[PDB]
């Protein structure tokens, strides 16, 4: 009765696609068809990811990347509608913002194939901002938008985006984290390997440049963490460029200081994250991961893109400008919690969009 | 010191268009010009009258790309054009009209961060399944500065969250390029002397659709129709051998044998008989325009046109070719009407401010 085809480029987008595959399997009546825009990996590391995160085989690897965006994205609009030539979908879906999402959307629009934007409507409002462009002219280019809060539903009504276009569906990775850790909680063993209880310790990662390439806010951070170690033990997944400028900066003994482990895979960091008592980050979706399992969270930025996190108290920027003052600040918020409400749906998003597919 | 100033073109009006806007920007110092064409150079008859008559320049680029699916030919031309502007390093990237190249330069360009200014920005048919809407709407959203050529295109941006500091209103730069073949037309063309016919002695037919030329019934209301009206005044109709046959074929070339039926013309003698029309018949939306843009009454033989603006303002009026005595009359009617005076599409100096606005910032 319908035949659905995703478009992935990246690591993310395979999660948000999988998380809807999960409702449309169940569909019966639905044909589904996976195009990933690059290339497979044989790598053990890679096929642990596949492998352990559920995600469905591809039907086709078009094997494209490495270029610039020019390259990379008219190839994928030229290769991606040789496949919907071919498989003639009914939709198409795709999702998140990379050039992988807009080549889907513009190679289905102009075969007048419906095409839905899994993750629709978000904006920085800076036009330079690298996603900004193929946030807004995927948008514009899709027949279903599926925004994942009330702010991006009005940043595509400001855009003349009418209505009934748009649905609010909240965020498929809330979903995956949902699943995922359901999983982790049956299947990881990193607590047992560590001999850290549940809520009795702290989760850092560290990698962005503004922290991992200044000398002294890379000291500040670890000096931080080391003292936050003595009072609750500090597990820290070091990002290997973060390990490699602490030793450049002569800060390596610091690592000593805290659990410092290699990066772990992903089930294991799920497990990490919803046990955390709370979690230190620089990173942007770690935030989100954060508060998807209710952990609070301190961001060693002077910004982040979720702002909504911080207004609902479940986020907290700490600049690391002195060591005592960062570690005090995550000692604190370590006993805070934010507002028990969702911002991000009630974690079937996929749902919800399979609805408006299967009609 | 200088601007570098690089233009996609990748079709004729766009040629048009951006000549035009080139010459303002080659009269006026502190400009480099770079004109990129995503097709094919070409050495057929036709189009070296077109680039000679028109006084188009040789692009600076061709890329050699068309004739397949919109994938394929805009997913190579985005590659392509990038490639040039990578070489070429502009400051201003400018593209005009709403088609896959017009997409493609532009998205070729805001990746690289290069501003992009959109010249023939906010036109809106709302029905995102006609041609080139998509294209319109992608084109605006991806472009720096936006060019409309009325206030309805203003609106039309506005209402999709453009700011009213992005977007000028400069005119349609197609009235700028009307005028300046006019003017070359009447310095130039002997088409009328070599016809015997007068100024405002004649009314002008030109039949490009398929809706018209390929369906029998259409077709000879309209040739019948003509032929009614050569009676009372001579109907002029350069006709491509192709519609000829069509016509020969349907069993309609006894119409033909009426009115003054031509090979097709010359660029610079089609505006000179354009001009000079008592009226127009057509079913081009081109010719629609430069029959407004010459201020002759225009019949457009179809069932609908884009341009609601030139029945508006009664310039133009769609007959749809149904019935043969009443096309006549309507013709004959319509002859002696003028529509409203009113400038829609700006003064016929959108390449100045255009040119303007880009050596000011
Ligand atoms: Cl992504
Ligand atoms: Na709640």
């Amino acid at each position: 009765w319908v035949k659905i085809l995703s478009v992935v480029g990246a690591r993310p987008q395979f999660i948000k696609a999988a998380a809807v595959s999960r409702v449309l399997r169940a569909s019966p009546g639905v044909r589904e068809v996976l195009v990933h825009t690059g290339q497979h990996y044989d790598d053990n590391m890679s096929q642990v990811f596949f492998e352990e995160l559920e995600i469905p085989d591809p039907d086709y690897h078009l094997g494209i990347g490495g270029g610039t965006h020019g390259q990379n994205t008219g190839r994928m609009l030229e290769a991606i509608e040789g496949v919907l030539l071919k498989e003639k979908p009914d939709w198409v879906l795709v999702y998140g913002n990379t050039d992988s999402t807009l080549a889907g959307a513009l190679a289905a629009v102009k075969l007048h194939i419906p095409v839905a934007h899994v993750e629709a409507g978000l904006r920085s409002f800076n036009r330079r901002m690298p996603e900004e462009i193929n946030r807004i002219l995927t948008d514009h280019a899709s027949d279903l938008l599926f925004a994942p809060t009330e702010t991006a539903v009005q940043n595509l009504l400001r855009e003349g985006i009418p209505e009934n276009r748009i649905h609010l569906v909240g965020d498929v990775m809330y979903d995956a984290a949902l699943h995922y850790g359901a999983k982790a909680e049956r299947k990881s063993r990193i607590l047992e390997r560590l001999g850290l209880q549940a809520k009795g310790y702290v989760l850092a990662t560290i990698h962005r440049a503004e922290n991992t390439d200044d000398q002294e806010r890379l000291r500040v951070i670890l000096e931080a963490l080391a003292e936050v170690h003595q009072e609750v033990p500090v597990v820290f997944p070091v990002h290997p460029r973060t390990r490699k400028r602490a030793e450049a900066f002569g800060l390596g003994s610091y690592l000593e200081k805290v659990v410092a482990l290699e990066p772990v895979g992903y089930l294991d960091m799920v497990m990490l994250e919803k046990n955390a008592r709370l979690i230190v980050t620089d990173s942007g979706g770690v935030q989100k991961e954060a508060y998807f399992y209710r952990v609070p969270c301190v961001t060693v930025r002077e910004e982040t893109e979720w702002v909504e996190l911080l207004k609902a108290e479940w986020n907290y920027l700490a600049a690391p400008q002195n060591a005592k003052d960062l570690a005090l600040t995550i000692l604190h918020r370590m006993r805070t919690k934010g507002v028990e409400i969702d911002l991000y749906g009630d974690g079937r998003a996929s749902q919800k969009i399979s609805d408006f597919l299967r009609k």
